[PDB]
């Protein structure tokens, strides 16, 4: 394989959404030591050219704004090369499935329409080619292998995996806020807001540093979902430092881990910007599903 | 005198901030202004809709504060215990000082009183009548509510009376910082005026020069030096960006919510391509004060600035 296909309402225009998302993808790969040659957005998708597609994919699953990810092989769009590459990918996957006669299907999509054959014809010819070289059978309902094919600007992208991303919005597309971090709950609140496209500056309040080591541990976990932001924990010894942080970095909101009025009234007055409580405002079922996927 | 009365807030005006934050931000800018100009002062506080600056250099403080946005009017004043006796004698003392400056045998005057808090026994009109009678009995003068050479102002708040004869008009607008932060592309007099107009609307502006260390930069630094005298509350440092990538970096790093340009209708084509292009090159909204704000208003600003 040589690339990773990245598939993705926002207050950002389409072009800025893509530029910010590509920025975050770039920062994630650099931070996690995954090599890549290029990153570009064309015809609604982002292509990351890299010789470490599997490693890249694993990382990109944590980048908000991404719906699905597909490690893949990019080849010249010719029936000959598409057939050979599709068979090569099928055999690698078949080896992993471990069945003598795996069920499969082919799914092709012409992003751009210059290729002379339509999706149906591509799927039929590729299926016939595979059927002539491996013991297997076509099954459109239940299959062990799915050969996906996307053709765009004279290139064919062939894959067998469609990894689900976290969805949400790209970090930085919905502004910048500070997140008051002190426990697992406040940490979850920060995660839920980053998924909403908010760049968060985590802050630990207080001179007393007994709970600081524990907090740094929490941030180290959250950091893996913060690509695009500086991701530096700010320790504020007193409140004047928090207000200064808000002013100096153009913060537009404050996130707290309050869970389900008095504190809310007091919060409203002590902060010069709106305070958000994700654990209270968002649907319980949604939060539940997020916790479940995070294994909490 | 021993204080400066700072008045703010005006009907029909909208501030995204609550009154409390509006006042804290304004006091912050007032402190920055006085400290920058090295004007001594003892205290600065906000009470009952007014900001009081306790200082033995009231005239000097007042002249600096004229350049602080969000201020409607400024009055150097004498603070005294709120007793009719003290109010009368201080009012006469200040009236005489002003009358000497006016230089007329029989100046026209009026008294304007306000009970900010309501503990004083006499209402505003009673105070005006009594103080006016005191002055009329001790000086050759005449009451005239429409045209007057002298106005004796009296504000009573929490047992203290603030007496003044001067009421300096501020620039109005909103305190710098109450309406967010934006970068202002500075390159000429027009863009400088554009920035001035936005700061007046309470926007903290980071001036940015897109270019190299040339002669136009020297010209820009001098433009910024003039604008700086109206930017108390912001960092107020000119940023030189060698390329557009540095501008985007600045926007991201400082959490800028908008970009200000000095574009005029006279610089656009029927397709306003520069506007549509601007919309695409910047990740945040771009504002054009010289196009969006009324013509007569802009002229008034230029007139007051002597441009």
């Amino acid at each position: 394989m040589n690339v990773v296909i990245v598939r993705y309402k926002s207050r950002q225009t389409r072009s800025w959404f893509e530029k910010i998302l590509m920025n975050n993808i770039r920062e994630a790969l650099v931070t996690e030591e995954v090599p890549y040659k290029e990153i570009f957005s064309r015809h609604g998708r982002i292509i990351v050219k890299t010789n470490s597609p599997k490693e890249a994919a694993n990382v990109l699953v944590r980048v908000f704004g991404i719906v699905s990810i597909s490690p893949a092989m990019e080849v010249e769009a010719s029936l000959e090369k598409i057939n050979r590459t599709a068979l090569l990918m099928f055999r690698k996957k078949a080896k992993e499935v471990g069945k003598e006669r795996p069920k499969f299907r082919v799914t092709a999509r012409r992003i751009t329409k210059e290729f002379p054959l339509d999706s149906l014809e591509i799927q039929a010819k590729v299926g016939e080619y595979i059927l002539n070289n491996e013991n297997c059978e076509v099954d459109l309902k239940n299959y062990d292998i799915e050969i996906g094919i996307e053709i765009m600007q004279g290139k064919a992208y062939i894959y067998t995996e469609k990894i689900k991303g976290w969805g949400g919005l790209p970090i930085g597309t919905e502004g910048r806020m500070i997140g008051i971090l002190h426990d697992e709950l406040s940490a979850l609140a920060i995660f839920l807001m980053m998924k909403r496209g908010v760049e968060v500056i985590p802050v630990y309040i207080g001179k007393d540093d007994k709970n600081l080591e524990k907090v740094r541990s929490l941030w180290n976990l959250l950091k893996r979902y913060s690509y695009g932001s500086k991701g530096f924990l700010v320790v504020a010894e007193s409140f004047d430092r928090v207000l200064k942080l808000i002013r100096d970095f153009g913060v537009k909101g404050v996130i707290k881990g309050l869970r389900p009025v008095s504190e809310i009234t007091e919060d409203f007055k002590m902060f010069p910007v709106p305070v958000y409580y994700p654990l209270i405002a968002l649907p319980e079922e949604y939060i539940k599903s997020v916790k479940e996927r995070l294994g909490l």
